[PDB]
């Protein structure tokens, strides 16, 4: 395994992270009337759960010789997602749209590291599935509210929990 | 009293409230969408308090010499309530219409029970009692919901608490 | 600073707390069907936070010297808000409306106290103050469920909780 | 049964505990003095088991397909016991005598409800019965208090635990 | 209803809970050896129970005008089932037998004690039912124990938790 | 030592505190009206710690070989400390009197034990002292509120908390 | 990956799950007797860390595009494990077969499963190897308990807590 | 601002705060008997909170660039309330007094404080309202217990509480 | 008061605060060897009060009609505070010097930000208070880390507790 | 007293304390089937705090100036209890006489330690007196379970709690 | 026993313990700089154990029929302990020999009560033993940071918790 | 996959940890001193978690059909790594460098096994994958204190509290 190779994907995803907790603050405010408070709850815990992952990721980046760039915007410019734009016109289902489609990569991130250290890297590996499982959960979350297919999820108890990923928060 | 009659009275019941269990996680994975968002947590309070209600009446069954039925197809055969199906045309609204039809039958079943053991076998009135206060709350949470009338109910605080059946839970 | 003046102040944002916890009852219990569902526990919350209001100016009712009338009747009369009847065209837009126009007066209210205690009564200014900072929160949730604007809130973690006013209740 | 006639008598009830929440605030601020610090506790765990008592009571009435009335004002006169007026010569025993006189009327109102609903309507008879249990005790400390007759009740741990109507509280 | 019957009634019944406590202490302590490690902790759970039901009666003796015996040899000697005595050979079944008889005997004493207040006195009937459903659980844990016949229960969480009597607890 | 006679002394302690929790009770249920409601309390943690010390003492007692008698009469004759009669004239000042009496002659028992078994048998020694320790606090508490002289205690925490004997307690 | 037929094996252990829930309720009245007092919390542990399994795999079939049978009767009738009937001899000995059988049958459904995913689908294998935690657990108790070889375990803390499935729960 | 002026004020602040813990000790225990016991928790709480103004008075005065002095006698020497030493004739009215002068010179000592830091140090004035909250309560308290005028106050939950100054304290 | 002007000062202040955020987990995880093993537990408090200062500032900037710059980049170049960039020789003493001129600048924000809304915006106010005590507090620490001048205070106890802003906290 | 010789005592304790916890995990994973399933929890409890005695006497022994031997097979050789080895026939008959032997052994070792500083070394005599405690029960409860003979023994709570120790632990 | 003497003692060594109150709170100020971090929360912690201390004696001495001295410079001026003065130089290794005196005086102070009361005041000798067990650990703590000797303790969970003093605390 | 080879690799990590629970408490009652200060809570978490990862490991290989060897010093003989002994010179340095060379070896360890086991033993794999991450965490702690490269972490919350294998734990 290229430890630099997957540095890189680890500061990239965290620099995801980083970001998606700015941007879904955005979101999570405009996220308004009565259709929008459905939604602001589900906005807040993967908010969240998202500042958990950059948590998560950080100690493991410096374990493996690795470090956050100097400057924060170098870090914001890293980001393996496009950033999650609040829309020209924030409707609900224009917001939806913005964090499903947020998420969706961010499944495809972790998938990708997760197949990068399948056998070769258990940490980090166990580390990039703990946060799969919460990006599936909130992928599946905006897709019901999104296209009504059901996902089989309902409401985390409290925001920022963070079940798979909380073993690896101090 | 008659132990016998009132023993099928009590299996048929907790047979209803057994597939209530199965057939609300169904309805409630079909609650999508951002209507379906409000109903999702109501389905899962009323979901868990019927598997607490089976969980109650299993141990008054045996206390009265009865037994639950050797397969579990048998059982399924003797509940009290016609199976809480998914509609053909799984809305919102047809959704909370057979919620609505369930509680309202579950309603039916622990009045008439109440109704037999009144004055008569105390701890099985009381049983009857516990389980009736939640199912009228259940139905009215789903009649307001589908008709606006006033129910006086809003969110239990965490889903399956039992607030009237917990003291015979373990 | 004149004691008498304040006392009146005093007394009538109590009397406005007290009757606004009978009517918010009301006006929760109305707040029916899968809209109604999403503002039940808005409502709760600013109900049982104006509750603790009412139960936090007593004590610096009395404090000062003054007392609460002989008769609740005499009480209610002397309410700084409007009576939040329910309208009676009870939809959830109108029901807002009477919301947002009594947390408006609410607002109004301990903003007079303050601008009265500024720098003269400190314990009766932070007392205003730690209602003022419910007030403008309830204000701003129930603005942005009814014109869409943003408030920068979403739900109360448990109904009630009051976390201004807290260090004044026992 | 007659469910018209029942709800005049839960709403007259409603309006005594509400009512007497208030007055039970003026009573407690006016047992001063060392024989008042004795009292102090026992009348705010009445005052708020009173409260939790109006809590219960408005669900059932909005099951039962009542509603509260518009006015506070209406609301306060249909209480099932007079005012708990402050004495005119408030001494601890005169304030005694106030508290039991309207604990008494308490205990005879949910007796009357009792009897109304015994056998008829289980979950409201239940209801009046969890509220009679709180106002037998609270008869039993106040008499005790004024005569001296043994009660058998000592300090409720925290005032407004309700131990018998909590079930019925959110 | 005749009180002075009822009080009779209660007293004995608070007589043979509290002799209960001490022979049961004794019991437990002879339920020696490997078999008799599996009944210890459900003699435990039976003992601090009947404990907990003499602490209910008590208030309700003083509530109804009655007062305990001056003595405590004419408390014993009032108690409504003979003395739960170790036998002269303390083998486990003959444990079993002693505390199998003695629930039994308890059964019937607030199956009594319901049958004479059912529709008179609301509050004693509701504590006699409290404490008619712990005896009712006792009585099948031992019969199972003894005779193997089902009871539908396991062992407690705690010894005397007593879920259905602690509402009448302080 | 001789074990024959520290079981004599354990037996009559343990004798006791078992009469105590029944004597006791009916001293706090007589200890009425306003100077009555400030003792309640104390006779109450009074009686839970004595039955605490009943708790702690029979263990030892079985440890070192002995048994409690077979009758309860028999065990309640052995009391090494008269018995705690309700006065005549149940005055407020009378019941202090025969509860100070009480605990100068536990007092007594437990440095009598404690003196017997000093640097011979450690955990009854222990077991003695731990009791010591609260019989002390219970002197001092009754005293003061007796004579006036300055005890240095004020109200425990939760009545029965048994500070020193909890260790010794499941 | 075949999602269709990764879909059938869930579904199916999801059935052989909902079955076990109800199959290990008699099983567990039926486990009678000083012998019965051992298993039966074993066997309680069992049934609601199976019922946790039902609850954990049920999200996971709808995230993957599928859904519970219609009928409960259909759903029953996928079990992969073969029903856990009563016996016809209902000894401890013949119940702990039976228990011993399904657990067997549970391991292998998971290892498939587990087998089916390895490196193809992380958050299923991650689930499958969750259960398969549990299962495991399950058969080393019950070999134990029935040829007495050395499990490793001894009785969980509380029943129902699911250790390895408890990230994935509710 | 003098910072000079101003570390002289929260010194002899501080001081007054160390010696009363120490006074309140004595006070305290010479509040016996049955009039005495009313007022010993309040005594306590008092008491305890000072305790907790001491200590969130020392950070704020090492921020400010001041120091307690070498010498604990020049420290107690520096208190800005004279000593509130036991009276000669320790009557409950007679210590009652005693406190009510120590609070009433805490009142202006603070209020001092919050005169001279308005609007020039916003944490020390936070600090200095913070303190003075409890000591209005405080003197509420004893002004009622010695004068029956209504303070509205009655028990704290637990002594030492402070519930204005913990945010100040580790 | 210019809601405009404030708007941009709460805005930079939110930024400094985000970005922060970030540089302090660049500055904790450089503070190595023993030397630096004493002040990471202290940087982490920093860093996550900071973290929970974003959270309470953007609530208010939106009551106030504001919002968050659209692109995360424009927000960080809005911090009205320089970036705390990891020294070029990362020693202990240099990274403290990062710290402490960091916390000043913070201390100087809110400074402002409390003078700008004086007696103006109360509930601004109030909020840049209770942000202004942490910062002083963070500032003290590490002044007392850099040049051994008393600050009076050691380590909180659980980092990210926010002790003055969590009444502003969800 | 001779600190050399009493330092030898206390690493012999403590060498006896670790072994054991070593050899009664052997012990209990051997106590199998249907009748080890009682005694398992009980080694558990016994291993457990038996682990807690080698953790409260380390402290101890460098205290006094003494150390532990450099190698942990040093320290094995050392133990002042024969290695409690599973028996070559491991019936649970046979297992629990190992168990009896070394807790009996223990109860010498503690006994002599505190004969040897009774009035000498008061925190060694506390300390060997705690552990004492804890053995004393240990030996009482297998001897019940190997003899019969009524140890006044049932399950503690939660294995490994050392009610006794725990004020030595950290 | 002299109780004249004993008395005596005890308020020495009581006045010794509130002074090193006010002392170590000065010395933990002055604990700055990397190093003085390490032992900042150790002095913290032994400070409060001190407070706790004083807590505890004065209970005991009233008990005993003794008195606090009416000035609180009477009383500093008795402490057995000589003043624990900032040091000149107040270095770190200075400041460590000043704590390591007074905590070899204390340790002699209550060495000096337990022999005198050993076998002659039970409950003194143990209140004197429990506040040793806890100098003994303070001086080991100051002893090893000044002078390397291993003393076999860490951190303390959380200052003041007295472990062993506790159980005379309310 | 070879068992007896699996067997063989898991009893010798077994041994590795229970050696270093012994090592561990020397080395961590020898980092003494200011310096030492520091450390000594990292050594005791360590140690900690050591001892729970021998708690997880020891069923596991009793589920593979294995067993502890019957001699306390046969098992240590086994340990994978070299005893971590005490340094000659034990510096603070020296004794970094044993714990660091311990964590490597103990890392390796569990690589060995996750290597042994992927994809053929799951559950012994996610076992020995959860050690792992723990001894993972303890190499990268030690060598940050020892060479000064950037870890990511810093102070676990309490020791021991193993948040990677506490699913293991019972
Ligand atoms: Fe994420
Ligand atoms: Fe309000
Ligand atoms: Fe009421
Ligand atoms: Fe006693
Ligand atoms: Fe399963
Ligand atoms: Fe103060
Ligand atoms: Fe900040
Ligand atoms: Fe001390």
């Amino acid at each position: 395994i290229d430890v630099e190779k997957l540095l890189e994907l680890l500061i990239k995803a965290a620099a995801a992270e980083f970001t998606t907790y700015y941007y879904y603050t955005i979101l999570r405010n405009h996220a308004t009337g009565l259709e929008g408070e459905a939604i602001k709850e589900i906005i807040e815990d993967a908010r969240l759960e998202d500042r958990n992952h950059f948590e998560a990721l950080v100690p493991r980046i410096y374990e493996l010789g690795g470090e956050l760039p100097r400057d924060i915007r170098e870090f914001a410019d890293l980001a393996s997602c496009r950033d999650a734009y609040l829309p020209e016109e924030p409707t609900i289902e224009n917001i939806l749209k913005v964090l499903l489609e947020a998420e969706r990569c961010a499944v495809g991130v972790y998938t990708e590291i997760c197949n990068y250290t399948f056998g070769k890297d258990p940490r980090t590996y166990d580390l990039a599935l703990a946060i799969l499982h919460e990006e599936i959960e909130h992928e599946a979350w905006f897709e019901e509210l999104l296209t009504g297919k059901p996902s089989g999820h309902f409401r985390r108890g409290k925001p920022g929990e963070s079940p798979y990923v909380s073993k690896f928060l101090k």
